[PDB]
């Protein structure tokens, strides 16, 4: 009578039925589910996402130490979200923002929504408000770790020092999430690790996409810096197989360099040839040093866009 996967794929589609798709999945699953996505930016990433970016109308946490590079990432998907016609809120409780770069990496600032809320409570319920209009693509919170409730801001005793701020987040996401599904609004948590941050317990369960941004190298050509590269987990993702990761670099005053994303994932697929210490595309010379490749395609535009072509087909 047994016949374990036929046994198996009914319990998973009862799952999946009763608590939504991508409750559980196999992890070499490919995903047809296409979804509406925010590219992130990163090419590799996107990738890594399974579904070409950050799901919409979901909830995601992009946590890690300082300059990872998380903020950055944010943005982008902030840009692109943008040149899509969409409108863009950045619910500021940390006012570090550089609109400068923020336009660097592509952001139409002018255009750009912005609160500096004056508590937890607020900045949460300023967020809600403008969800639930449904006129918004996305809409970034820096500093889940900055959104310390009222009680604690105005002066308050260590007396019925509850676990609050936790709380207050929970009740938010616990509202808040249900109108980002109507609305198909991202809300991209910026997440310091410096639970995770405290508010950072509800989010682990709240989100739909969590990705764990860290810095990983110096990059630096001959003897000096040009950048650093990243690496992101998709620790969670709960409409593609998580786990999956991505690496890319991010320049001072630049974002992340497409160039880069082309020459390392043209190298790991096979397009570009990297003998050690030459890169090569379809037998042409592109350089010694990821740098003077990098230098290479960020210049013969042509190239490059054909290897972007090439590397695009391949995979999605």
């Amino acid at each position: 009578a047994p016949d374990r996967e036929k046994a198996l794929e009914l319990a998973m589609a009862q799952i999946d039925k009763n608590f939504g798709k991508g409750s559980v999945m196999r992890l070499g699953e490919e995903v047809r589910q296409p979804i509406s996505v925010i590219p992130t930016g990163s090419i590799s990433l996107d990738v890594a996402l399974g579904i070409g970016g950050l799901p919409r109308g979901r909830v995601i946490e992009i946590y890690g130490p300082e300059s990872s590079g998380k903020t950055t990432v944010a943005l982008h998907a902030v840009a692109n979200a943008q040149a899509a016609g969409g409108i863009a809120a950045f619910i500021d409780a940390e006012h570090a923002l550089d609109p400068e770069y923020a336009k660097k990496l592509g952001v139409d600032t002018d255009s750009l929504l912005v609160s500096q809320p004056d508590t937890g409570e607020q900045a949460l319920e300023i967020a809600d408000m403008l969800v639930r209009s449904g006129a918004l693509d996305i809409i970034v919170i820096d500093s889940v770790a900055a959104l310390v409730p009222r009680a604690e801001i105005e002066g308050e005793m260590g007396d019925s020092h509850v676990g609050l701020q936790a709380r207050l987040m929970s009740q938010a996401l616990r509202k808040m999430t249900g109108a980002l599904n109507n609305s198909g609004t991202t809300a991209i948590f910026i997440n310091e690790l410096r639970e995770t941050t405290t508010g950072g317990k509800a989010l682990k369960f709240y989100a739909s996409v969590r990705l764990d941004v860290r810095r990983i190298e110096t990059l630096k050509d001959g003897t000096d810096a040009v950048g650093n590269r990243t690496r992101v987990k998709v620790v969670k993702n709960k409409v593609s197989p998580p786990f999956k990761q991505a690496e890319f670099d991010i320049l001072y005053g630049q974002g992340i360099s497409r160039e880069g994303s082309l020459i390392d994932m043209g190298v790991e697929h096979g397009f570009i040839r990297k003998s050690g210490s030459w890169f090569t595309y379809e037998g042409e010379q592109l350089g010694q040093g990821k740098e003077n490749a990098r230098k290479f395609l960020l210049e013969n535009t042509d190239v490059a866009n054909e290897i972007e072509k090439k590397i695009k087909e391949k995979l999605g």
